[PDB]
């Protein structure tokens, strides 16, 4: 085993899905392929300083280094893209970060990011999507978007499951459609490939629960199901109806006027949180022509692959966008960008990324008083006009900051 | 039957895939549920205009009413959607246009839009994106987006294969799955609904030949395979190589430096046109922050619903975005947007959708003459900030007109 646990930390231990986490936690962080070399460091460097600006002294993180991806090959052998010793490890110490990942071709693997996120049963993809004053934005009003997805993580589409076509097994499949459940509806049978996506009731409730709960806890104001549930009525129409079921029966929601739209009321404030759902394909244009009509945003992982990176760039964040893949027993947040090979080791990309899923990760840990202090220092940083080049070369009068240099420019601002 | 051939027209015949279409062509058209009854009127008047003024007399076209959708009930029996001889009629007067229809719920039926294009064999849905100067956009410069899609209509997760959670049939697949084939990815089995996504061979290749055969035509800049092949190799992944595959083989594309990317030289112009791919989801990123690099998109079923959204809205166009679904024996433009009940019979929507599709379908049976006149027309009607009521609320200064007013504001500025 090549990971070595920091001698002064502590573990967080999990008791009644609360977390106790410990003044000296430790937190495993995955280093990334690619730029994760710049922007790791950047995000090391802030986030200490953001718990000693915050807690005076008395928290510190003990950062252990653990691997995945190419990283991990250079350190086990060349065919150890995912030791199951970061499955135990991020499991053990509940809460991790990590930075862009490569996958290599066709050698058997799925996507690294994929493959954590359903070993690990990840099943809730958290990508908030807000707007920092000054950011270049292709959008005219890019202010109006304040957004958080939840996206599901552990079926659609994405469960891989899939055979080649004209292979034995697709062959089979089909054999099996057209001659077992009569199946007319496949245009051209010979040279086809087959998918599968599934979407089951525990699936979707368990995603929707928690971004109804997400709503309660921050007062946020309609939780919108998204789905293509016109053409895929029974993974995507079963995905609307089962959310609606969840509100009804776990929060009492009811019809507003014809429905329908559930209304569920928080219990902690009076406000009515609305519970609607769009079209998927509408749903694309009202982001960004009905942008203030839309809050916590609910979807299976396909629909949510797409929007969060929709939002992401109407609001000009393609490579400031934080991510966090939520599960019972632990989280694991990341950079949501690749690697980025061509500018590796060069310090010039934006740390951002990986620095707000940082801000992520200390709020969820309880230590919202250094999560509040990285946003403000990046709404400084940024209206300062102090940036990089990504920013910089879309902005009138800016000053160019490496990789490194920005993170200063965030820790200066706080 | 109730259709009613018009007396003084004549049909349009394909010989060798190349359309003949006489001085009197008859050309069926379905009214449209909903705000169909505002809008198509208003395309048939400017339709109409548009030919006279352009071919002074000589040419008329001779409209004849078919009929799909809830209007069809009350013209052939509760229960009657969609009529066999709406099919035959469109495949034997070759072209035709629709607006939007409605599908009743549960009832069998897939979505009326969709049957249509799989029954009548329809592969190409060829939806172009252009800015109109003066359309109200979110986006800051909506004008770099000059856009066309070609999304593959007959495959595709919208196949319609699939089956509902906890049935037999489903249970049947699922026993199959893992029992059969050794699928062990499956999170939840019990209570989950399965469908089925097929890509073959020759379902991408006609389609990409139809792309690339486009680009060639025009004299556009390059072809753009999107898809998450990443994830779903052998459908969205098979989809890309297919179509590189297709480009070497008969379009005889060689290499940029060190690839993926081909370069495929136009044969009629000198200019090489780049054919290259993009992950969806960074896809989506890219049309709002780079959109001048792209030009001709190829895409599978949904990926191309929902490009083509996200696409007509940040150009302002929810309303005026054009459509044509075209095969080999026929072709059928329609509006696409939907049919909008809260304001049907109120003549206030915006026609423009199913107008500008009616320009698509003059310029395919070679009118280009009225279609260019076509759109004179509605360049000037939005330059002269005289438009309906969704153009008119977002904008400083304009005069707010009725559906049949606007369609006059067209036929005044031709
Ligand atoms: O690999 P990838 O996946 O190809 O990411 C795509 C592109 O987005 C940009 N990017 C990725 N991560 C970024 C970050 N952290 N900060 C700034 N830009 C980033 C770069 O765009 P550009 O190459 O346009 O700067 C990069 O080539
Ligand atoms: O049914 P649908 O499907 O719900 O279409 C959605 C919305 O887009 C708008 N819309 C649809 N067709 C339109 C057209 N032809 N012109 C202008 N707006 C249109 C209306 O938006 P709004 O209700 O926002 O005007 C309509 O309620
Ligand atoms: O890079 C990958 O692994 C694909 C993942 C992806 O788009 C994501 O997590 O959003
Ligand atoms: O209205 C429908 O039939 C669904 C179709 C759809 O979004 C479309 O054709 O783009
Ligand atoms: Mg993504
Ligand atoms: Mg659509």
């Amino acid at each position: 085993s090549k990971v070595v646990v920091p001698a002064q930390g502590k573990k967080i231990t999990l008791q009644n899905g609360k977390l106790n986490v410990p003044e000296n936690p430790i937190i495993p962080y995955i280093e990334g392929d690619g730029i994760g070399v710049d922007v790791t460091p950047a995000m090391l460097k802030v986030v200490d300083a953001a718990v000693e600006k915050a807690y005076k002294g008395e928290r510190k993180i003990s950062w252990m280094e653990i691997y995945t991806g190419e990283k991990s090959t250079q350190v086990y052998g060349q065919d150890v893209w995912l030791p199951a010793e970061t499955l135990d490890l991020i499991r053990e110490y509940r809460v991790a970060i990590k930075g862009p990942l490569t996958t290599p071709v066709g050698g058997g693997i799925r996507s690294l990011n994929v493959a954590l996120r359903q070993e690990l049963d990840l099943y809730i993809c958290l990508r908030p999507v807000r707007y920092y004053q000054g950011t270049p934005s292709p959008v005219k009003h890019p202010e109006l978007t304040d957004m958080v997805i939840f996206r599901e993580n552990s079926e659609d589409i994405y469960a891989g499951i899939e055979w080649k076509a004209d292979s034995a097994d697709a062959e089979k499949v089909i054999k099996f459609l057209r001659e077992e459940m009569g199946v007319k509806k496949i245009r051209f049978p010979e040279h086809c490939g087959i998918g599968i996506k599934p979407c089951s009731e525990e699936g979707t409730k368990r995603l929707v629960r928690a971004a109804i709960e997400y709503a309660i806890a921050n007062d946020r104001d309609s939780v919108t199901l998204v789905h293509k549930g016109n053409i895929m009525k029974f993974t995507e129409g079963a995905f609307k109806d089962w959310g609606y079921q969840l509100a009804r029966e776990e929060f009492g929601g009811e019809l507003i006027d014809g429905g329908p739209w559930l209304k569920v009321k928080n219990p902690n404030t009076g406000k009515e949180i609305v519970i609607k759902d769009v079209i998927a394909d509408a749903f694309l244009q009202q982001i960004l022509l009905r942008p203030a009509e839309y809050d916590v945003i609910a979807c299976m992982n396909l629909n949510g692959d797409y929007i969060s990176d929709a939002l992401a760039a109407q609001v000009g964040g393609i490579g400031i966008a934080p991510g966090a893949n939520i599960g019972d027993e632990c989280a694991l947040f990341e950079a949501t960008h690749g690697t980025a090979p061509k500018y590796a080791g060069q310090d010039k990309v934006n740390p951002g990324s990986i620095i707000l899923s940082a801000e992520m990760m200390l709020r969820h840990m309880g230590w919202t008083e250094a999560a509040d202090l990285i946003v403000k220092g990046m709404e400084g940083a940024i209206n300062a006009k102090t940036v990089t080049y990504d920013f910089e070369r879309l902005m009138d009068g800016a000053k160019l900051l490496k990789c490194s240099e920005f993170g200063d420019a965030i820790i200066e601002n706080m």
